[PDB]
């Protein structure tokens, strides 16, 4: 109510409601957010240095140009609260209850609030030796809150770089400055020079004639909040398609009808293949009837020119490729095969690292999902397919061709528990993208708004235009973000006779981790998301 | 009704109902099915031998690895009745009435029954010299019938390998054992070894830690049927999109507005092209105005790295490619060009071969459909397109690039009368496949159930756990499968002035075939399905 | 309906219905039962030989007398169908869905039927060399079915010796003869003779003056069933108490409030115990304040004189003891410590062995359940408990005393998936037993009836009083037992933050087992039943 009455109740809890075949998950989440002043209220547009490791000479002949940090950003004074992640919502054990008991999951509703604003000012008083800091509550101070529900501001809320509320409910969350890119041209030609051994810079610049520059003030309607105030975004209903929580093991060989076979006899025999069968084939091929050249309706998985560096305007990037596993081709573990569109997640203490002052690294190799595996080197093509064997010519080996076509079916990476986006917004273009390399859900109209908070500046008695921070009072606010999202799901009913054998968390892990140390340091486990097997076709 | 009263009437007949512009085909079908005992009631999981012709040495350096029969299956005691084919429904002359008088065909309703169960036991009695077999009807015997309408069991009902009810109504149909694949890894690396001349086996195995093994018993609700019983599946309504019964001859050159031209004069002149015309072009190209570089909205047909061997997990496979004709590039008939995604159909006596004890082979070369023809060798690309001719560089010839893109339009293979699937099920994945290399119809939700029949085991007085078949009585049942499917179609109204000239069945055929011999042996004709020409754009 | 119309549908399937916090499991089960004739229609009362390994001399001085097979039974012509087991109802994967998603399980309803009776006669005809057997259905034959719902006949339906319907739905089940014990005295005195080194037989006999002998005919109302008949027992509602599916790890040291402690500092320190604390103790003990002598309300687990041989009337037996784990005391795995009231299950091919002609053995060591562990040797007692240390006297070590008392709390063995009784009946006595060493559920009024089937005798034309089997016709019947039981349960909601780590099936197991061999031989896995941890107090 007033100054002395609190507003919301901290509720961090999930509720599974089963009715019939439709489960309904309600994920409450609440975090204590530490919002600290600002670097400067002025909006700034500036480029950056090229970056680390970027070559200054020609030796590796531009193979190091894959390292480019050059970018041009506009850094605003505002701050960003994005509850886009798993683990901002569900704790590990309530994700496991969901992953086993649900087949397809669907977002429906979302809610956000802010409450229990607490604004304080530090006061430096002392000889410089002692120099006590003294904290004084501000009952007159303000907290500007802007929810861009009109989907006007640049979205830039995706979870890449892992700027999100922490994954551990009892720790304070320091927010992250808001900023977005401005149009810039970074073009590197690695093919230049004699014998194409010389990389050469082309155009590096911010292109000024076109800059679309929007401040947060003019774009939306800001809500000023004194300590005794609370802010509730509102109901937001998602419109999406359900995902799948079960991985697929069927390639195109595991797919159709089965090659006719006579059974074995005793426990030592493999049985035999009927030498003469009837069925469709591909070429003039007849005599060696086989399951390899069997015609199938669809093909599953596609070749890709793997790790393709884009070198577009603005800099080099990577086109994702296809998310498949190297397990069939593993052979010796000594080599690390990265080509499955694997992802490494470099994360921080608040994000589920254990030891502070260092970065724990977790490499996702996608071991469950096979049968979608097409390794571009290993493929091949023939000129003539028939009962005759091709010559040394007519047979090609190293390809790296895009084999994506109208017949192919593919899988997304699914949901990844500790780190991953929940939703995403689609670029508005002709031909919206079909699927996404990371986020499981794709918003059809808008993304669910975006929440920007800035701590209204407190200025000293002297206000000088030349002054920046020497002119404002040091302050920090701490408020409580309480969100709620509602999931719907279909219930998963056991389809098999034998028990479910799982890796049961990554098998290369120790259970002494994941549990609080003597200090309280512990790592969150990486749940595969897409987990139990299923029949593709 | 009871023991002595029959149930259903054999009805094998099609009914064309014309009302307005909407034709309705009702295809009744009925078959006499001979269901013979079983190999063993136990569910068995076993791999197979590699296969025939698979090389045991390194000579052809792995070019023979395209022959791989290795697979791992689980063979169940059940049997499969799949009425998925054309020719299980319509006879040749009622397909021709449909193909001429209908434009687009659509599945709507489907029905299946079983009736007039007859169960018998053989009895061996004699000196071994005479050894009479004597048949005794079983009024107490059972016939387990399971319709997996819940789309739980693996589907594996596609018509590849041509396991389907026979195409000739008056002959008995022997059923086919039901089985499906289990997860296995067959990985062949043909690029291994020094100078990449050595193929090397990698991993061949059944991967046991993950097997999804479902018996038919626990998965569904089985219906026990004594002789006086009949079983009716139920109404099943398809949800699909109409196909097209007319082939397209228009490439991208036949498509748009026509290059302005002055007419000829007499019967000996070809007319001339206006040298100076106005219109769009592509590059800086101006002076040689031509219909080649005319801009067009869409492109029709796409290049493919033709006969691409996948070598995925589980074994080598083939990615289909595009269904086009070699007729433009035919030149001499002496060479057989297989690259049009052609298909050979190896079929059997009951499936429309004439002479038993041998396999008749029918190679579908897709002669009608051209203009979609893109032969990957023949293409090329240039660096700069302009009024200047490129040099020896800047022009490339042999490509084998996938040219499928956002602008391309393509065609399916359509329906193929004697042999082809009717429907199919889509793999449940992100990005469902667009079209299918074989089956014309693609089910959106489920496929129309699947019908499994097993003959309930009759055990001898002594039941020993060590015994298998020595412990059960020889038996065979014969029942009558009567299906009905309802098609809707749009009526085809003649759009042209001149007569329709058709090849009128393949022109390389004799009409003395296709008609019963002195013995009664005759071959079913291959109707192209997609037949009459039409305007693409 | 009649002769040619079947009756029931084979349904072997489980249905999970979730509504609110109350899950409802409905387990259908159906089996094909092979009922083979009988040994003799006469009721026989006879003793047995003593048994194997029972000593005939005095060497081991009676330590082998623990092996006594002597018993006196009355073997009736009837046969017993007992669906008392887990695995007659649920398959492994639907037990795992239940065990994870349910907290406490409760029996409610039960149902049984018989249908599709098929009666046949073998006919021996030949020279003795060939000697064909020929099978002829009997439409006039009968099948006597007696359901003793009046709880009159001896119950003797418990699952010990594992006489139950098979655990694999697709295999035929051979029934088991019905018989029960008659009063007999087998008394062995192992303490007899000089220096108590001589075991001496006392009284071995059937005590005739008291025999309570009840035939099945006079006791109940039998229902004669011809082939066209079906029999439905009826609704039976259980009255019981829910069990617990979660094991308890808390001993009496893990139970109460926690000894006050100052925290450690860095990751290398264990922290310290406050030397001076306030709280209750036991004796005059004060100065060494410790958590050992802390007073607690209850004690958990009790000592027992473990493996106590009873040597009552009728023979030696074993009083069960307490079901605890040896894991804390394990030390080297080389020794097998059996004293936890462990159980070995010797089972058969149809009961989940893989290889026939041999017995697979599975030893249940109860690894999950600790904290209830009291190993009678390791305990001790003191005369005076105080700040003074006792002398060599006043301290005793080897006890083997029953420590069960009014303060102790204990756990049952819970449910054991492949092999275990579901229900049991309580002996009707003053002071009904509290808990049971094996079966999880204990019926308050009756057990759910008992189903006895006998195949009505077919006699040859000559009926002689001297004749037994030479006077009746060889016959066997095969019918379909279809049961249904309904379970209610409370839903299990995750109470912890961290993931659930399970042994994930016994960790000493291979997954290549449990799946059908090339022959179809596979073993059912042993699910612990009581599985996830929980807080005792």
């Amino acid at each position: 109510s007033g100054v002395g009455h609190s507003t919301g109740n901290y509720n961090n809890r999930t509720e599974f409601y089963y009715h019939g075949d439709e489960v309904t998950i309600v994920c409450h989440s609440s975090r204590h957010i530490h919002l600290n002043m600002s670097e400067s209220e002025e909006y700034k547009i500036y480029d950056t240095d090229r970056g680390p490791r970027f070559p200054t000479d020609q030796t590796l002949q531009g193979r190091d140009t894959i390292n480019d940090s050059y970018h041009a950003q506009v850094e605003t004074p505002w701050f960003l609260i994005n509850p886009n992640s798993w683990g901002t919502w569900m704790n590990p054990a309530d994700f496991q209850q969901l992953t086993t008991t649900c087949r397809e999951v669907t977002l429906e509703h979302l809610d956000q609030t802010l409450d229990n604003i607490v604004i304080k000012t530090v006061s430096k008083q002392g000889s410089g030796a002692e120099e006590t800091t003294q904290y004084n509550n501000d009952l007159t101070a303000l907290l500007q809150v802007a929810l861009d529900k009109s989907n006007q501001l640049p979205w830039v809320a995706d979870n890449m770089y892992l700027d999100s509320l922490g994954y551990i409910p009892w720790r304070p969350c320091k927010l992250k400055q808001y900023s977005y890119h401005v149009n810039f041209w970074n073009t590197i030609d690695i093919i230049s020079g004699p014998q194409q051994n010389q990389w050469q810079q082309v155009k590096k610049e911010i292109r000024w004639d076109d800059l679309q520059f929007t401040p947060i003030e003019t774009t939306t309607e800001i809500d000023l909040l004194r300590t005794g105030d609370s802010w509730t975004s509102g109901p937001y209903k998602f419109n999406t398609k359900p995902t799948q929580l079960s991985y697929h093991w069927q390639s195109t060989r595991h797919t159709g009808s089965v090659h006719p076979t006579d059974p074995p006899n005793a426990i030592g025999q493999q049985g035999q293949n009927i030498r003469d069968i009837n069925g469709w084939q591909w070429g003039d091929r007849s005599d060696p009837m086989s399951a390899a050249t069997r015609v199938s309706n669809f093909h599953i998985g596609y070749s890709w020119p793997e790790w393709r560096i884009h070198y577009g305007s603005g800099g080099p990037a990577i086109n994702p490729g296809a998310p498949f596993s190297q397990a069939p081709w593993s052979t010796d573990p000594q080599v690390r095969l990265t080509q499955g569109a694997s992802e490494k997640a470099i994360f921080d203490y608040n994000h589920g690292d254990d030891d502070p002052a260092h970065r724990d690294q977790w490499w996702q190799n996608n071991l469950p999902i096979t049968g979608q595996t097409n390794w571009a080197p290993k493929n091949a093509h023939q000129a003539n397919l028939s009962s005759n064997v091709p010559s040394r010519q007519e047979f090609w080996t190293q390809d790296y061709h895009n084999t994506f076509g109208p017949f192919t079916a593919v899988d997304d990476v699914g949901i990844q528990y500790p780190w991953g986006a929940i939703w995403t917004k689609t670029p508005d273009t002709t031909h919206k993208p079909m699927m996404s390399a990371h986020a499981p859900f794709i918003c059809k109209d808008g993304p669910p708004g975006q929440l920007l908070v800035k701590l209204a500046p407190n200025y000293t008695e002297n206000l000088q235009t030349d002054g920046l921070g020497n002119n404002r009072i040091v302050t920090y606010a701490t408020f409580w973000w309480t969100g709620k999202l509602i999931l719907k799901g279909k219930l998963r009913l056991p389809r098999q006779f034998n028990l479910y054998n799982l890796p049961g968390r990554p098998r290369g892990t120790e259970a002494k981790k994941f549990l609080p140390n003597e200090i309280g340091h512990f790592e969150l486990p990486f749940m595969p998301g897409r987990c139990m097997p299923n029949y593709t076709m």
